[PDB]
């Protein structure tokens, strides 16, 4: 499906609508598992750090740490197709210029690569940018071959500001989430019980990320 007919047939309305956006299929298959096969191999070559440090014991050998991270650039040898995906992903957010509320995005972070290892471990509930960093659009790809969240856990629980509800999201394989990265969206990951990875890239509005440099300074003589 090309790129800017599932933006301006879906993520324009939707994330003008709900603020969270859900992409099934985004890429095939066949791209899905070459990005499986680049985010195992980083893992496996040591590449994400040890984890969040969740618990610290008396005995640091009983330590209790959660979702490690490495952050992509998408030109690495062994990440081009997660390369491809970031460049996919900025194409359609290209296609929605002008159209996803007032905003106006001008770049991107890096890629988030993170593995919940499946230890039992989570997220805790937080915003993404609660103090104006700049980033409006949060924009993740799941990679979780069959993933079962009555079995595994893992899921993404939203809380959509105002709402007597919220929005449970499954980790699934070449799935793609839009979702507002401020205040609007509070969330967490629940407990992971196997391997869980997923790609993150937050988007910046051009406003808020020019005066971010002023709140939070840089220096000429
Ligand atoms: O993985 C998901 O479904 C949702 N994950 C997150 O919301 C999430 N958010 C943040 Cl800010 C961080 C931040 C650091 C490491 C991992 C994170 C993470 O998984
Ligand atoms: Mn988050």
């Amino acid at each position: 499906l090309p790129a800017l007919k599932l933006a301006l047939e879906y993520i324009v309305p939707c994330m003008n609508k709900h603020g969270i956006c859900v992409v099934d299929d985004f890429l095939g298959k066949e791209t899905g598992q070459q990005i499986g096969d680049e985010v195992r191999a980083l893992h496996d070559t040591g590449k994400f750090t040890d984890g969040q440090l969740v618990s610290q014991k008396s005995d640091s050998s009983k330590d209790i740490r959660g979702d490690k991270i490495t952050w992509i650039e998408g030109k690495e040898p062994g990440c081009e197709t997660i390369g491809l995906l970031m460049s996919s992903m900025d194409d359609l957010i290209r296609h929605c210029n002008g159209k996803l509320g007032s905003y106006k995005i001008n770049g991107r972070t890096k890629a988030m690569v993170a593995c919940y290892p499946g230890n039992g471990t989570g997220y805790v509930r937080h915003v993404d940018n609660p103090n104006g960093d700049g980033r409006c659009v949060t924009c993740i790809y799941y990679l979780n071959k069959d993933w079962d969240a009555k079995v595994s856990g893992g899921i993404l629980r939203i809380f959509p500001e105002g709402k007597a509800q919220f929005a449970d999201i499954e980790p699934k394989f070449d799935r793609l989430l839009f979702f507002w990265s401020d205040r609007h969206n509070p969330h967490e990951v629940q407990p992971a019980y196997a391997t869980r990875y997923a790609i993150t890239v937050w988007y910046f509005d051009a406003d808020e990320r020019a005066r971010a440099k002023v709140k939070y300074l840089k220096g000429v003589r």
